[PDB]
């Protein structure tokens, strides 16, 4: 019943299919997302952004909460998993995740490890929406209905800058983005 995401090309998002997920805004704007990693820890990784105006990153595929829909829908709960080309460094999901809250830097990181599926408390963490960011693009939001007697946290997703990486963690204003489907790219 909602409204579908489209992608730069005006097509509606489909679930299952491979975007990219880019920034919104160019120059400083940056690129667009990809799998990283902290210097200190391997696994599970995290997200990051391209700071390159010219790096679009790794895509990403979106997991309806019913898998029976094919079009991701605005305001409606997701899942969200990096498909990286490269062979797994790791065992962890590429699925995204709220990470606990780093008591280091007030800020809830966006991560992997998630678990794709089971909606309901178990997996909340993994459970996604998207907005629109006013005027341009979407940005993404965590606010999950998937446990209507969990109490969860709710916020939009900005980027910041921490230890010489980008990534992403709850704020009141989220940063824009736009999805360009994969093969159309070369």
């Amino acid at each position: 019943k909602n409204e579908p995401v489209l992608d730069i090309d005006g097509e509606e998002l489909r679930a299952g299919e491979q975007y990219y997920v880019v920034s919104a805004i160019w120059g400083p704007g940056g690129g667009g997302l990809a799998l990283g990693r902290l210097t200190d820890q391997k696994c599970p990784e995290i997200v990051v952004q391209r700071r390159s105006d010219s790096d679009y990153g790794t895509p990403v595929i979106f997991h309806n909460l019913d898998t029976k829909d094919d079009i991701v829908r605005l305001s409606t709960d997701f899942n969200v998993e990096f498909v990286p080309i490269r062979d797994r460094l790791c065992l962890t999901s590429t699925v995204w995740k709220i990470d606990d809250y780093d008591t280091s830097t007030g800020k809830w990181w966006v991560t992997t490890d998630g678990v794709k599926g089971n909606p309901g408390p178990h997996t909340l963490q993994s459970w996604f929406k998207i907005e629109k960011s006013g005027n341009f693009g979407y940005k993404f939001n965590f606010c999950p209905s998937v446990c209507e007697s969990c109490i969860t946290l709710c916020g939009d997703i900005g980027r910041y800058g921490h230890d010489g990486q980008i990534r992403l963690a709850l704020a009141e204003s989220g940063w824009p983005f736009v999805f360009q489907k994969a093969s159309s790219t070369i």
